[PDB]
């Protein structure tokens, strides 16, 4: 059974709550003929990953058991991915090279995006099963 | 337990479309491109359809004078802010693109505001119960 599974749990829900924003703003942004949109959410942006930065910190040390340690290394490979291609996504579309943003948006980012919030689910679904098998 | 559980789960998936909601309705904005509108339109009406079935499943939830209030307040918050997001996308549509980032500061993100402010709130009954 995964231990502390609720403050696991809340955790993770803002880690999935971050990762779908930062997925709205770079569709908008990859999808947008305006350069400087990049810019204008620029700070917003970085508070974002900011936040999830600070989610990893606390999460880690709580991530023990094989199951949910073997998703946490799919997911920190996944993010890898995904932080390239968003930031590549961000690079090209500031540098007006709008064409190769929406192939990119579309070739890189959206599957390392899909695969990082169906990993999250995979791990949460490990911390709320066993919330649930302890609730009564 | 599981009752203000279930209430904690479906409110951070509320919680979750209105972050989502609020960075997608400031890129429509900020966008000088008014195609964002039409784009995005499909996601702006399933995040916003989301938080319609999330009000469906809770409210059967409720069960204390303060969550019904809180609620009661979130339906009256509620109706100002999709006025307002609406009204964003309706402006970038017509043209009116300085206009719409100012409907941004000065309507829509402080209705935002008090719809998360009371959406912890309700969050934080959930939590007290399960403390």
């Amino acid at each position: 059974m995964m231990q502390e599974p609720l403050t696991k749990e809340r955790l993770i829900s803002d880690w999935n709550s971050n990762v779908s924003v930062a997925v709205a703003r770079t569709t908008a942004i990859a999808k947008s003929s305006d350069a400087s949109l990049v810019q204008f959410l620029a700070a917003d942006a970085a508070a974002t990953t900011k936040s999830t930065a600070n989610v990893l910190k606390q999460i880690e040390p709580l991530i023990t058991q094989p199951a949910e340690r073997e998703i946490l290394d799919k997911i920190m490979q996944v993010r890898k991915t995904y932080i390239a291609s968003r930031d590549k996504v961000s690079q090209l579309k500031a540098d007006g090279m709008a064409e190769e943003a929406e192939s990119t948006l579309i070739n890189s980012y959206v599957p390392a995006a899909q695969g990082y919030l169906k990993l999250l689910g995979e791990l949460l679904n490990l911390q709320r099963a066993s919330l649930d098998a302890k609730a009564a």
